[PDB]
């Protein structure tokens, strides 16, 4: 049973010069602009970074819940962050990190056992798991 | 410095019965639903796998543009999409494959040439880079 989801893009001519395009099958993304500009600049816009952001952050999030779940818990609120780097390495770039940031709420948990679960998620979600680029946690536990 | 984005997400209580949002830093996505339905059980929405699959895509089409730009050619057009697998592997999943489909047009460049550099672009595109999934290129080059 695999399953398979997918996203899409377009793109036009030059490599500073140029537009392109990101798609979800979803829908989510119709036809977002993104280029050369939102990617190594500054400009607001999207860019692989901040997609590969989102996805993190949103399984890691699930995960949480997750191996909560599988210990009697249920998170009643869940916020986590995804900071992206992409550095200048050798004569190119690479996204070497991943800043996961996270502020978790739940009921009664004692703060040892809390943190071994995080951990837990933070490693095994299928999105930690594939990502050969660094990982680190930051995390508040409400409670 | 180094170049730094964002991703969010929010999840509310059980893995199977809570709801999640995604968000991005760019605002493209806001506070797009997903949730345990759209991922694991084919439902029409967001999940983490389409979002790997948009920015790789992305990436992979911006990368072909740059090495065809080292080539002296310009692609006027740059189709391309990523499927994602989500296979379940072990005691759980992983994202153990990326399909690359790509629909190119180029002025004129010679299908050998062109060839070695959609390769080029496919394995050296930071996010092909970044992906520990075995990753795979499908292309139709016109002209």
């Amino acid at each position: 049973m695999t399953i398979h989801k997918k996203g899409q893009a377009h793109w036009e001519g030059d490599i500073k010069r140029g537009k392109g395009t990101v798609s979800t099958e979803s829908g989510v993304l119709n036809q977002q602009p993104y280029g050369f500009n939102t990617r190594f600049e500054g400009e607001k816009g999207t860019n692989p970074e901040e997609l590969i952001g989102a996805a993190h952050a949103a399984c890691f999030s699930m995960a949480l819940s997750l191996m909560l779940g599988e210990a009697g818990f249920t998170p009643t609120s869940i916020d986590t962050t995804a900071d992206v780097s992409l550095d200048k390495v050798d004569a190119g770039f690479a996204i070497t990190k991943i800043a996961l940031k996270s502020e978790v709420a739940v009921p009664g948990i004692d703060a040892s056992t809390f943190d071994g679960i995080i951990q837990k998620a933070k490693a095994g979600c299928p999105v930690s798991q594939v990502l050969k680029a660094e990982i680190t946690l930051d995390y508040q536990l409400k409670s």
